[PDB]
DNA sequence: GCGCACCGAAAGGTGCGTATTGTCT
């Protein structure tokens, strides 16, 4: 799954909180600044207020004050729940490595399609610059505490043009791109999976899960999903019809906020918890 | 954006809107 959400000021507290190599930077863009391998926390955090810092002057400030500035873009790539499961409970790295690359192998794809404008005697172009600054954040455990391998992609408001110059990223082309670029991920994720002897089940949707693992133990390991179900339920929604509003209200009000934990304890539950849906890692 | 109004200063720049699968941000 890939989603996106477009981070501005009053998020900058979230996208901070982001934060082998579970962070790690990407992007030609990223390389122009120097930034390459663990992500620093603190050079992170200003590029998010628009800092290039090699003192340089600070990005955006053609913002309009009536409108809310943005620091930048969220890609959110979530595995299947079976792979997460075959991935952190069975425990196998390598799948990890798998995710991490479908990641790396889109955001690449996600790249090739920065853009920025330029105004030259009132005349405005618009630039396929190529280049982004990107923190990546990979995560495993979803707010309800179940295996949930997703990485959040932050990509920094910022690309540099042709004439050198940084600006602010004109993100239409990925923001539009999302539903391509998720299938991206998924082909390369399948394709990954697939080089380490795992066969898939498709749904026709584009999806798929590990087969040797079903629905029903896959739902017991998906309580965010039960949540969501059981909010329409109770508002007499049509799952298949809800608006935007009902999705985001269903979505957002039945979710619990990120907590503490001790993950060996968890792992350990979560085996505890395959062996009693009867799954078979293998 | 479906080109505007408004920001800063570069007869220049930016937000805005965009998005819509699921494992569920």
């Amino acid at each position: 799954m890939l989603s996106h959400m477009v981070l501005t000021r009053q998020d900058i507290g979230r996208a901070a909180s982001y934060y082998g190599d579970a962070s790690e930077w990407q992007g030609k863009g990223a390389e122009e600044l120097g930034l390459s391998g663990e992500v620093d926390s603190k050079r992170f955090r200003e590029l998010l207020a628009g800092n290039i810092g090699e003192g340089h002057r600070i990005m955006r400030s053609a913002t309009r004050q009536d409108s809310k500035e943005r620091i930048g873009l969220d890609l959110t790539f979530s595995a299947p729940k079976s792979v997460s499961l075959q991935a952190l409970v069975a425990g196998d790295a390598e799948i990890i490595k798998a995710h991490d690359r479908a990641v790396a192998r889109t955001l690449e794809q996600a790249e090739a399609r920065a853009q920025a404008r330029q105004k030259i005697q009132g005349k405005t172009r618009i630039e396929t610059t190529g280049n982004l600054v990107i923190g990546k954040f990979r995560h495993e455990t979803s707010r309800e505490r179940d295996p949930q391998l997703h990485t959040h992609a932050v990509i920094l408001n910022m690309t540099k043009r042709s004439d050198g110059q940084w600006r602010a990223l004109k993100n239409d082309e990925i923001v539009k791109a999302t539903r391509y670029l998720g299938a991206v991920y998924n082909a390369e994720l399948a394709h990954e999976l697939q080089k380490l002897g795992y066969q898939l089940r498709y749904g026709k949707d584009g999806n798929f899960d590990l087969a040797h693992i079903d629905r029903q133990q896959i739902e017991g390991f998906s309580k965010r999903t039960e949540q969501i179900a059981e909010w329409y339920a109770a508002r007499g929604l049509d799952p298949n019809s809800v608006s935007l509003e009902q999705k985001q209200a269903a979505k957002v009000l039945s979710r619990a906020k990120k907590t503490s934990v001790d993950r060996e304890a968890l792992r350990a539950e979560w085996q505890a918890t395959a062996k009693e849906l009867g799954i078979d890692f293998s």
